[PDB]
């Protein structure tokens, strides 16, 4: 047997957790792994969760590397399991709160991120074909970061996913399911029409600018830097509600402010516009992940 199973796998520490289920580091045959444990209760959630990483032709360098989904008895109850590469960075959250980053260390992450989200939002149509994802709920918990500073987007258990054959999405999507400060103004308010899949691949994009807001503030140049903050921190108590995020995104109009001294450097502008272009109340205004990683991918060739 040269697959990775539950069984071979030994829990060395607690590393935090998931929307649902507990995080543990691992190791398997000499290895660093992720786990990620459900109860039985929980099936419902880890089988979502296991159908979305099995998608064909999911894998890419900025989308978490899925293992293994498997079952362990230990002798009293049932663990159900999901196994993932290991990044001992751990979040982009738990990154940027450490850290400040360099323009350069801003760009890698920024693209990355939006390298991933493009990957996700893809459509292959044919043979292997790969059905286009929505994550719905993008944030700088859900995104980890590599040892080449580098992002991979991770907890994809919400995610929805688009058969254009027949132009379903392959569940029946309950309402405003993500983290509320990360909901776009469409979801808050609810006029986000469900029936069309690209509602919720613009709505990943909204969220996708609040991250590279959170990313901007951390750049640090000579010396000067903004400290860490999650998006709407000025506005929103902590864990805010969707009456209080709706009305300051939908009703007042807020979004993160942006400070004048990302003017002075031209990758901070450019990454101030994409914000800018994100985070339009209209979700068809927006730009593409895809148009977003050809913006940073010709930052990165110029730097
Ligand atoms: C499918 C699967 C298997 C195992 C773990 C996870 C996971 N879910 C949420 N997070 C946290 C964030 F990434 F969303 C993780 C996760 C993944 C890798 C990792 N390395 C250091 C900490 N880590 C946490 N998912």
């Amino acid at each position: 047997g040269h697959m990775t199973i539950a069984r071979d796998i030994v829990l060395q520490e607690s590393i935090g957790k998931g929307r649902f289920g507990e995080v543990w580091r691992g190791k398997w045959r000499g290895e660093e792994v992720a786990v990620k444990i459900f109860s039985s209760r929980e099936e419902r959630s880890w089988f979502r969760e296991a159908e979305i990483y099995q998608t064909v032709m999911l894998r890419h360098e900025n989308i978490l590397g899925f293992i293994a989904a498997d079952n362990k008895d230990n002798g009293t109850w049932t663990q159900l399991w999901l196994v993932s590469d290991y990044h001992e960075h751990g979040s982009l959250f738990d990154y940027l709160n450490r850290y400040t980053v360099t323009v350069e260390g801003m760009i890698k992450l920024a693209l990355s991120t939006a390298s991933g989200l493009a990957h996700l939002h893809m459509e292959i149509v044919g043979t292997q074909g790969k059905p286009a994802i929505a994550h719905r709920d993008l944030k700088s918990k859900n995104i980890l970061v590599k040892k080449n500073g580098t992002c991979c987007i991770a907890d994809l258990g919400l995610a929805v996913r688009h058969d254009s054959a027949t132009d379903t999405i392959d569940i029946a999507p309950n309402h405003r399911v993500g983290t509320k400060r990360y909901m776009a103004p469409e979801v808050l308010d609810d006029s986000i029409n469900m029936k069309h899949f690209e509602s919720f691949k613009r709505a990943d994009i909204y969220a996708m600018g609040l991250v590279f807001w959170e990313i901007a503030r951390r750049c640090s140049i000579g010396g000067i830097h903004e400290d860490y903050q999650l998006p709407y921190y000025d506005l929103v108590p902590s864990d805010p509600s969707v009456e209080e995020m709706r009305k300051v995104v939908c009703e007042q109009k807020l979004r993160p402010n942006i400070p004048n001294r990302w003017q002075s450097c031209e990758a901070l502008r450019v990454m101030a516009k994409i914000m800018r272009e994100c985070w339009y109340a209209n979700g068809a205004a927006r730009l593409t992940a895809l148009r977003i990683k050809k913006t940073l991918s010709q930052l990165s060739q110029q730097e």
